């Protein structure tokens, strides 16, 4: 029942988004996370990967991502935690 959940707040057009992973076993984890932003007069995007111990039965969070969403932005948060044996989470925000 290991998982990976985002946490969002918002003001007005301002999104913080925290992307939290929870895991039954402890592990050294290989955690990636892609965000991409397609605005109107501007685009961004941001590959980070990160090797670090992870403990169970506690919610980590991994990163803190502010994004500015206006309508038709696309916006895409990818998150993936691996161990390099046999766990492989990988979850999209939006959901």
């Amino acid at each position: 029942s290991s998982q990976i959940t985002f946490n969002t707040t918002q003001q007005g057009d301002m999104y913080t988004i925290i992307p939290e992973v929870t895991l039954t076993q402890s592990x050294l984890x290989r955690v990636q996370i892609l965000s991409l932003r397609e605005g109107s007069s501007g685009q961004s995007q941001t590959k980070q990967e990160k090797t670090l111990s992870l403990p169970a039965n506690q919610p980590i969070a991994l990163t803190k991502l502010s994004l500015n969403i206006s309508p038709d932005d696309r916006v895409k948060i990818v998150v993936t935690v691996s161990d390099g044996q046999s766990l492989h989470l990988s979850q999209q925000w939006p959901p």
